[PDB]
C-alpha cells in the first residue's frame, strides 16, 4: 500500500516489464489528423525556437499554428478549407471510417513493440474516450466510438501492455492566444482551478476505465493541481503496482524519464531509467507533407533503437495515423522493417541491461553499442564492416569466447594493447542484416 | 463581532445552553435507510480495522460496503435487489410515506433531549434539503419534501434547539473506489477544488436557510477548503453567537470535542467541553439486523448518560429511522425509558457542572458518578445497592447533610478513614429507579 | 497531555486560579528606573499617536525617547547625565541597594493581590535574571543578583502566584533607530532568525528556571518564531497545566485577553476572560515627574477594580519601583488603601462570576456594578448614597431577601416598575467604606 | 550532475556497492559507553511504549534515562557516581586508552562486513571528531583524538566502505527535559533555526572531511532545515556519486529504507532496497548488564542475515565498545562466528539478488530462504535436516541440475506435486556448518 506522499511513493520504481520491453508504439491520433498538414522544418533541438512555432514541424500542433495568422498553416487552411472553417469543425470530419483496432495491434506486435500508448487527449482538448467531463470527445463527435477503450482491448488481446498519453499541461480549449515563443508557455495556460480539477478528474477516469500500464503525461501538470498527484499516484499504484508514470508532471516522482528528438538525449549512460520518443518523420501527428526524405530509414530506426537501449532506455516510436484510421504506407513499411530486424536480433535487446560502457568504435569508424544479459555481452555494430579483420578501439575483453551472434560460431579474437581484434568470416558477416552482432561470454 | 481569524474566533466559547442541555438526539436518516441493512459486527474501537470496512456495522455505510464486491452487503444486495439495481435507485424508493416531524419532536422531547441534529447530507451525498447545488436531494427525489426544514420547524416549535450534521469530509458522489482500509481515507476523497466550494456553499446555505444551533461536521473538512472556515465561522457566529461547531473540521477552532463509541472516550475529567455519540445499537443508520442483543438497555443508556455527564460531556444519542419515516419500536422504547428516568432524576443532570472527581465506587463494586450544582453534589450510583449500609471507597465529605435525592430525607453518614459510610433506609433504596441518587450539600 | 498544535492547545483554558484571583501586581522595574523620568502627557487611548513617542508618558520607554534627539527626554538626559552617557551605562547605576523582595511580597499580599508579574526583560533588552543568552543582565551588571529568582521565592513564600513578563516583540539591543510613529513598529523590530531563537530560548529558560504561573508576552512574538509557540506552549502546559499565557503573541491561542489604559477596555461583558492593566500614574516604569495629580486615588482604584471585575476581568495594577529597590510612597499608599478595602469587601470580589449584566445606575446617577457567587448577587455602588431611599434604574429583583453586605441587616425592597427601590438605614450607609455593598439572594 | 531539487535527486539510486555488500558494522560508541549500563528490558517492537523510556534497553540513552529521576538508571548513577556527577562529566572519563582502530577494522573484515558506520554524534550531542562547531567533541575532551577520522583511515585501509551516523533529530545539548513518552518527541527537540544550521554545518563538515559512503541520519531532520537537504544531498552526490543516504530525514528522498529490531521489518519482499539494524544484544551502546541470554547466537545471527538478505536487505549489525576502546568478548565471539560462516557460504550471500520468493519451509518445519545470482538459485535451510529425504513445501523447480553447494555434488530431485523432493546424502549434510545450502541451476 502506497501512502499519498512523495517519500512513500518513492518505494515504487520502474516495473520490471517496462525495463525489459525495450520498444513501444506512441500514437498521435486526433482531429488534427484530418488536415494532416505541417511544414517539415526539422528536428526538435536543431530548429531555432524563435521560428519553431511559426513553422511547426509537429502536425498535431495545427490549431496552435492556425491561431497564428499568416503562418504557413494559416495560409494553407484558408486556401484549402476557408476562413469560416473553425478548427473544431474537424471533430465532425474525424470519422475513422477505415479503422480496425485489431489490425493496428497486430501490426505493432509484428513490429516488435511491447506496449502501446495513444494520445487520449492532446493540446487541442479533444478526447478519444467517452469522457463525462466534456462533450468534445470521440464518442459524441466524429468516430462515434470509444477509440481509447477499443484500442486498449485490441492491444491487450494481442498480448501487449497499454498506456495512456494525456495533455495535462496544455488545453487550447481553455486558451485563445497561440504559443508564438517558448517564453509564452510560462503564462499561456488554462491557469484556472477549474482546469486543475478537470485534468485530475480526467486522468482518474482513465485510471478507473482502463487501469493503463503507463500514465504518460505531457507539458507538466497544472500548478494548482500538483499536490493532487500524491493522491492520484497512490490511488493508481494501489490499484496497479505494475502501473508506471513518466517525468512530465513537474512533481518529485517519476518511474522513468523522457527525451524528445535532440532534447534531453543522453550522451552516455544516464543513471536512471528513460525513454526516447520521436516520430518516424519530424511530426507526431500525421503530416502529408513528409516524404521519405524526412523519415528515418529502417536502418536508422534500428540504429536509433540500439543506441537508446545500450544507454538504458526504451524507444517509444510514434506512428501518425490518418483521419480515417489507416496508417500511412511509409510508416507501416518502416515498422515492418524494424519488426523484421527485432525478429532476428531481439535477443540482444529485450530483457538486456546496460554494460559498463554503452559505446565503442572500430578503428575504421563503425560505431559499436553494447548490451548485457548476465554473463553474455552483446556487441552490436551499427552496420556491417567489409573486412574480416575488425579492430575495436579502446576495448579489452577478459572473456574467452566471442561468438558470432546469429550463427553461434566461436570466433578468433585477441586483445592487442588498448584494442580488441576479432576476425569475422565473410560467410558470417554476410548473414547479418543491418548490424553485425557479436556476443562475448565471460 | 468576530473577525475571520483563528485568534479572534477563539473569543467564542461553547454557548451556555449547550453546556447545560446534557442530552441531544442525532438522526441518521437517508436513502440508506431503505435497505436498512448491515452486519452487526461490533463497537467502533473493539472491531479490528483490517476487517471493519468489510463487515461494517454502520448501515449508513451501505453504499461503501456495496462498492466492495463480495462483502456481506454486496451478497445481500444482489440477492435482494439484484445486480442491475444501483445504490442511487434508493433515492426514488425513499418516500417517508409515514413521516410526521411533530411526532418525532414530541418523542425527543418526552425522551428528555434538549436539541436535535439530523444528517442533512451523509457520505453518500444525498441531501435532505432542497439545496440548489445538486439535484440529488430530498425535494427532487423520494420524499419530495424539505426534510431538514420541516424537522427544524417541528423541533423548534417543541422548544428544542436544532443543529445540523454534514459530511464535509466524504462524498461518494465524487469518488468511485470504496474505503477498504483506514489508510485509504488519506487519499480516497473528492480532493478537488470544485468539492471544497460545494461543501462551503452547502454549509453556508444551511446557515442562511435554518441558522442551526450546531454546525456538526464529519470526517474533517476538505483540505483545500480549510482556510474558508475562518470566514464561515465568523459569518455564522456574527449571525448567531449562540451557534456552535464541533471538532471535526481539522482547523484550530471548535466549541466542543467529540468521541464515538470507544474512540476518544475520556477515562476521567478531560479539561474541555465534549460530546459522546453512539447509536442505540452498533449502527447509526437503521439496521433491520439488530436485535435488542445489540442494543443498549434503558439501564445501560442511563449509566452511559451519567458517566458522560459526570465527565463534562453531553450525550448525543443516535436514532435510526426507517425509509418510511417511522422510528423502529426497539429504539422508541429505549428513548421513552431514558425519558422516564430523566423525568425523575433530571435535576442532578441538566445544568450541572463537573465536580472534583467524576468517579468513585462502593466497597462492594457498584460504580459512582458525581455532578455538581453550586453547593449541591449529586452522588449517582450506577445501580441500586441491596444493603442499607453503603461503604464508598476513597471518599470523605466535609459537607454535613447528605439527603436521599428523590425523597429529600436527611441521611446518616460518617467519614471512616479513607471511606465514607452512609445508611440508606430500604424504604428509600426501594423508591429509586435505575440509580440510587444521594445529594450532599456543603 | 497537550500536543504541539493549535487545535490541541485550544483544550487549555484559563486556569481556575486566575479567574478567581481578581487582582495582580505588575512590576516594571529595570535600568530605566534609575533615570525614572518622563513627560506625564496622558493616558494611552487619549493621547494622539502623532505625538506619543515624542512626549512618551511611559518612563520604561526612556531609551527609545532618548534616541529621538530633541525630545524632552533627550533634553533632560544631556542636562542631567551628559552627552557621553550611553543608555546602557544605567545598568551600572541600577544597584537595588535598598531592595527587599520579602517586603515587596508582603506589601502586594497586604494590598490584596493574588499574583505578581515582574518585567523579566523589557524593550531595552536588559534581563533581570542570570540568563545564559546575554551578558546585559542583572547578575553580571548592576545588582549582581537574580532579581527574577529572588522575587519569585519571596512572592511564593507569601503564598502568591508568580508569573513572568517578557518583551518578545521589541528588544532595542537589536535595533538602532527609534520608534517615532506607530507605523514604524511594522519594520523597526529585530527581524532576524537569530532574535526569534533568542526569544524562544529565553522564555524556555524562564519556564525551566521558574515555571511561572503566567507567561505574559508583550508587543507580539517575532514572526519568524511564531510556529515555535506551538512547541513552547505544549512544553509549558505539560510541565504546568495550571500555567497561563496572554494574548500578545500574535498566534491562534491565549488563555485571557488584555486591555491597556483605554485600549481594548470592554464597555459591557466581553464573552471571554480578560485582564486590565495600567500604572497607578500614567507610566509603568517609575516616573519621578508624576505627582498625585497624575495618579488614581484609592477611591478610583476601587471603582476601577469593581468595574473590571464585573465585566469578568482581572485588574493587573502596575507598580514601578526606584532604581534602588524601594517602592515610592505615593504608590505604596494607594496599594495599602485598596488592600484595606479588599480586606472589607473581598468576599464580593475574589472568587466571583459575572452576573446577567455588569451595570446599573441609581436615579440620581450613582453607578452600580454586579458580581455573583452562586445564588448570591453582590450589588456594589461606586460610592455611598446620602439618602435612605435608593432607586436603582432599570432593575427588578426576583429574589426575596436583599441584605446589607457589611452587617447582614435584611433590608426593605420593592419592585416599582422598571426600577427596584430599597431603603438603607443611615446607620448602615455610615458603616460602608468607599462603596455601599448590598447582597441579594434567592 | 545532480541539481538541488527532489525531482532531480530521485535520479540517484542505491549505489551498486551497497546492494552487493550485504553486511555492515554499526558502532555506537560515545561517552555513554563509560557507564555502559541499562535495564535489558527487551526488543523494540516488543516492549510497550508506556514503559520504554523509563526502562530503556538502549544504553546510549543513558543521559535521557538519567534525567528521569527515579528511573533504574537514575538509581544506578547516584549509587555509582554520585548526585553531583553531571552526565557531561563522562566526556572526561571517555579516554579510549586501549583503542586500536586497526584492530577494529580487521575484526569487522574478518567478521565478513563490507562497510562500517560509527556514531559521529549521538543524541547527547557529543561529537567524535574535531568539529569546529562545538567544544563537546572527542579532540578537546576525553580521547583528545579524532576517533571518526582515525577510524575512517583504518576501515579504508582494510578495504571497507566507511559511512557516518549523525543524530540530526535529537541533541540533548539543546534540551533540558527528558523524553518520557513517544508523544514527547513531537515537541522536545532543539526547534531552533540555530540548531537546523548546526546540523547542516556539521553534516557538511563530515562530507568535507571524510566524504563518507553513507550518510546515515537518525531521528528525523530538523523541520526548519529540511529544505537544506536538497542542497546538501546534491553537494554530497556531486562529490561522491557512489555515496548513499538513508530514510530517516523526513524528506522525499533516500537511497534505502531502514528497519530497527521489530519495527518496519518486512514479512516478504518489499519493493525497494532496505537495511535491518540491531545490537548483538538489546542495546546499541555497550550494556555491561547484557549477558549471553540477551544476545543472538552465531546460529541466530546467520539465520538473521540470511532472512534479511533474501528479502533484499542488508544487515547493519551494531557493536557497542567499552569506554576504553575495546570490543567486549561476547560481541567479538559472535562477530568471528558469523565471519566463519560467511567465509564458507559467502558466495550465496554477497552480490546476490532476490529471487521470485524469499521463503519456503520443509515438510517438517525447517525454514528455507532463497537468493539468486543470474541463473544460479541458492537454497539456504535455516539449519541442517537430519534425514536424507527432504520435502520442500510448495516449491517446484523447472531447473535441471540441483547441487550441494559446499561440495558440488549433483543431487537427485523430483517435483512431487506442489512440492519438491531431494535426497541429500548424509556425508554431505555432515559437511555443512549451520546451514544446509543447495544451489539450483538452469
Ligand atoms: C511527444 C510530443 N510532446 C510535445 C510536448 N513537448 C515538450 O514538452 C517539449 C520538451 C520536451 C522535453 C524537454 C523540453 C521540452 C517542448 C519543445 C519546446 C517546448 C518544450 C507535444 O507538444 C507534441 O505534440 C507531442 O505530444
Ligand atoms: C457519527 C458517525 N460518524 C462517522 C465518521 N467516523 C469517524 O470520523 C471515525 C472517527 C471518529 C473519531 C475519531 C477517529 C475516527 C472513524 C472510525 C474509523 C475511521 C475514522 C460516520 O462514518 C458515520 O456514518 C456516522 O456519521
Ligand atoms: C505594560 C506596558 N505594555 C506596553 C505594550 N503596549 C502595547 O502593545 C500597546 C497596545 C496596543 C494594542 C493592544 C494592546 C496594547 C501599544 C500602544 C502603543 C502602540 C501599541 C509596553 O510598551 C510598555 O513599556 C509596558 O510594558
Ligand atoms: C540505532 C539506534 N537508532 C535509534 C533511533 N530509533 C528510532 O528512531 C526508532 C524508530 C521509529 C520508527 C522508525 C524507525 C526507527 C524509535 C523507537 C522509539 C521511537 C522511535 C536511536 O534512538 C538509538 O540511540 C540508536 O542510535
Amino acid at each position: 500500500r502506497y501512502k499519498p506522499d512523495w517519500e512513500s511513493l518513492r518505494e515504487h520504481t520502474v516495473p520490471k516489464w517496462f525495463d525489459k520491453a525495450k520498444f513501444g508504439i506512441f500514437i498521435h491520433w486526433g482531429i488534427y489528423s484530418v488536415p494532416g498538414w505541417a511544414t517539415p522544418t526539422g528536428e526538435l533541438g536543431k530548429v531555432p525556437m524563435d521560428a519553431w512555432f511559426f513553422q511547426n514541424p509537429y502536425a498535431e500542433w495545427y490549431e496552435n499554428s492556425l491561431r497564428i495568422k499568416e503562418s504557413p498553416t494559416w495560409e494553407y487552411h484558408v486556401k484549402t478549407y476557408g476562413e469560416n472553417f473553425e478548427y473544431e469543425k474537424f471533430a465532425d470530419l474525424f470519422t475513422a471510417e477505415k479503422w480496425d483496432p485489431q489490425e493496428w495491434a497486430d501490426l505493432f506486435k509484428k513490429a516488435g513493440a511491447k506496449y502501446v500508448i495513444p494520445t487520449t487527449k492532446h493540446h487541442d482538448g479533444f478526447c478519444l474516450w467517452g469522457t463525462k467531463y466534456t462533450d468534445f470527445n470521440s464518442v459524441k463527435r466524429g468516430p462515434k466510438r470509444d477509440l481509447v477503450g477499443d484500442l486498449a482491448k485490441a492491444v491487450r488481446e494481442a498480448g501487449l501492455r497499454f498506456g495512456v498519453y494525456y495533455s495535462g499541461g496544455l488545453d487550447w480549449r481553455f486558451t485563445t492566444e497561440p504559443i508564438r515563443y517558448p517564453e509564452d508557455l510560462s503564462y499561456i495556460r488554462p491557469n484556472t482551478y477549474e482546469y486543475a480539477d478537470y485534468a485530475y478528474k480526467q486522468v482518474m477516469e482513465l485510471v478507473d476505465l482502463y487501469l493503463p500500464d503507463v500514465l504518460w503525461n505531457d507539458m507538466g501538470w497544472p500548478e494548482k493541481g500538483k499536490e493532487d498527484l500524491k493522491y492520484l499516484f497512490a490511488y493508481y499504484y494501489n490499484k496497479h503496482p505494475e502501473g508506471s508514470v513518466n517525468d512530465r508532471w513537474g512533481v518529485p516522482h517519476w518511474d522513468f524519464k523522457t527525451a524528445e528528438y535532440h532534447v534531453n538525449y543522453p550522451g552516455d549512460l544516464p543513471g536512471y531509467k528513460w525513454e526516447f520518443t520521436r516520430g518516424i518523420g519530424l511530426s507526431f501527428g500525421y503530416n502529408r507533407n513528409e516524404g521519405p526524405e524526412h523519415m528515418l530509414s529502417v536502418e536508422q530506426l534500428v540504429y536509433t533503437l540500439v543506441d537508446v537501449v545500450s544507454k538504458g532506455g526504451n524507444l517509444l516510436l510514434n506512428v501518425g495515423p490518418k483521419g480515417d484510421g489507416t496508417i500511412p504506407d511509409l510508416q507501416k513499411e518502416r515498422l515492418l522493417g524494424l519488426g523484421e530486424w527485432l525478429r532476428k536480433y531481439g535477443d540482444a535487446i529485450y530483457g538486456t541491461s546496460v554494460w559498463e560502457r554503452c559505446c565503442a568504435k572500430t578503428e575504421d569508424g563503425t560505431e559499436i553499442r553494447f548490451t548485457r544479459k548476465c554473463n553474455r555481452i552483446f556487441v552490436i555494430f551499427l552496420g556491417i564492416p567489409t573486412g574480416e579483420k575488425i579492430v575495436i578501439e579502446d576495448l579489452n575483453l577478459s572473456a574467452g569466447t566471442v561468438r558470432h551472434f546469429l550463427t553461434g560460431e566461436r570466433l578468433s579474437f585477441k586483445n592487442v594493447g588498448k584494442n580488441l581484434e576479432i576476425t569475422v568470416p565473410k560467410k558470417l558477416l554476410e548473414t547479418d542484416s543491418i548490424t553485425l552482432v557479436l556476443e562475448a561470454v565471460e
